[PDB]
This record gives C-alpha cells, structure tokens and sequence, in this order.
C-alpha cells in the first residue's frame, strides 16, 4: 500500500484513482501525519508527497522526506517540498496556469523506464525548482522549466513538477508504476 | 461560460441557444473532455450533460459527475448518468415516444425558482431513474415516471428527465436560469 500525504491540492483522489488503474492500493492521510506512525504500519511501502495550495503549510514533509527510509515521490509542491528540504531553491516562475507541456526526458533512471523520451504533461509552473539540491540529479526539463523531474542520486527519493496522476500527462500511469517498482511491486 | 458535454443528442444546440436567450455564454465539448482541463479554466462557471443514445457511450460523465466540484446539471441522458455514478438505477420505461407530460413540482429548491408548482415539459421515457441515490432527492413527477426531477441533498447536483432547452418545455429558460443562478450568474 501507498500512503498520500494530502497537501489539500485538487489532484489528491487522483493519485488514488490512478494507482487503483494500476492495481496498487493506497491511503490518503493528513499531511501532519507523523513519519512513525507511516513506518511502523508493515504494509506500507512507499510515500507520495501530493500537490497542493501553500509550500508554507507542509512542514511535516520536509521531516518525512529528510528521514523516510521508505521510497518517496514528491508531485509539484510535492517535489517543490523535497528540494527545499535537501537544500535547495524554489521560487515563483512565470507560467502559472494549468496546461500540456512536452517533457524532455533526460535520465531514464527509474520514473522513466518504457516511457518515451518526450511526452506531454498536465502541468503548472507558478513555481519551480531553481536550484537542484546537493546529491539530486535532474531527469527531466521542459522548454520552461529546468527542472520537470529529478531525484536523489543514491536514495529512492523521486520529484516531479507535472501531475502523472491525471489523465491528459501521456505515460502519467507508467510512472507511477516505476515509482511503485521501486517500491517492490510487480507488474505483468 | 457553462460547458455542455455532448453526449450526441438531438438538442445539445438547443442548450446553448436557450443559454444565449437569457443571456449566458456556453460552449459545447466533447463528452470525453477531462474534467481537469474543464475545471482548471476559470471562466467555466459549471456543467451540463446533455442527452444522448447511449448510455454505455458516456462514462467520462460519470467522472465528471462523481468528482467535479463545479454545479452540474444533468438532462434526460444525464440526469440518468448522474443516478447511475452516484449508485442509483436506471432502467427501460414504456413511454419511450416524445411528447408534452405535466410535470408536478414536489421541492421547489433551487431548479423550480420562479415557476409555478405545474408546468408541460417536452419528455421521452424510454429510460427512467428507478432508484434516486443515497443522498439525493426528488424534486418533481408526473403521471407515468416517479422521478422527473432530482438533486443531491446538499451538493449543486441536478437532474431533470426532461428538455428545458426546448420551446415545447413551459419555463424552460427559467429552469435553466435557475441553475446558472446556482453557478454564480445574475438576473434582473
């Protein structure tokens, strides 16, 4: 099962739904829901940081994202959230509305895996990473953003700025799929 | 502006020509249209599903129906899929024929604003809802259908078995404005 840090963005009960589509279970908690609590439960195997309204008012991922042992994947303020963590920036930019970006794929590593090289994504970009943190490699940029996707070099630590779990992002379930590769399912 | 999801019937046209009577703007989509991309654009204001054929050939609707937050109004084919997502029944009835049936006002809510507790409305009844869903509400009847109108108990959710949009259906145009109201619009 996956466990949904509800950051109170409009996309939450998609990343369910989407999983669901893939045959992975999943559980939306609080966003304050304390890391012990998430890790001590044997049947959870990875974390999703969702999107959601204000970077100021998720601090309990910042712990969960330095001290998870558990994979975890950030979306959007999600992966905003993982950067600011490791030490990194994040500032505002200047696309701020919803809309399909072509995604350049970079590093297959994984997110990538039977992913084409280019694709299209749901996404906005009213804020971006602008500084990779130190140990995290970028995998993904768009002709707007440098930052559409990265990770964490050695630790099962994923980010993306687009939003997989909605159906107009090509591939949006295949990712999510080798994020839940990673966390030890197996698909046909 | 009001999104019409054309679900293939005969009078999608006549929504957005009865919308432009009392002066709101519609625009007419396909019915496979995401509901992100429907509600990420800030001039939609709400959403209609029309009728059509085929009620196997329009479960984008259901979605639509379970997730969006936007008022939504659902009209014969889709006062029929709004019952069938939120787990009501729908089912074969005999008058399939269209023709003139007095409507009887039971709630006035909301659709009924402004119109008197009895009106003719223009109506096929080869389908029915047989079983209104857990939550919502009758909100008018005739001789031959137990359900001519409906809405979720608290939620902007509405169905009518019935064209409004039609000349034939006496304070169509005040129905319809009724539910604009809902979505925010202003008369008067």
């Amino acid at each position: 099962m996956i466990v949904i840090l509800d950051n109170g963005g409009q996309y939450v009960h998609r990343i369910h739904r989407s999983l669901k589509y893939i045959g992975v279970s999943s559980k939306i908690v609080p966003n304050t829901t304390p890391l012990e609590e998430i890790e001590s439960n044997k049947e959870v195997k990875g974390i999703i940081l969702s999107g959601g309204p204000d970077i100021e008012k998720a601090k309990n991922c910042i712990d969960i994202a330095l001290n998870a042992k558990l994979p975890i994947l950030g979306i959007c303020l999600g992966h905003q959230l993982i950067a600011l963590a490791y030490g990194g920036e994040v500032g505002r930019a200047e696309a701020e509305e919803y809309a399909l970006t072509k995604v350049y794929v970079d590093k297959e590593n994984d997110l990538f895996k039977n992913v084409p090289r280019e694709f299209n994504a749901w996404a906005s970009h009213k804020d971006e990473v602008k500084k990779v943190p130190e140990g995290f490699e970028i995998l993904a940029h768009s002709d707007i953003c440098q930052v559409e996707a990265m990770k964490h070099k050695t630790k099962p630590i994923y980010g993306v700025q687009f939003h997989p779990e909605v159906a107009h992002t090509e591939y949006g379930n295949e990712i999510l799929k080798n994020f839940c590769k990673v966390c030890g399912y197996k698909f046909e």
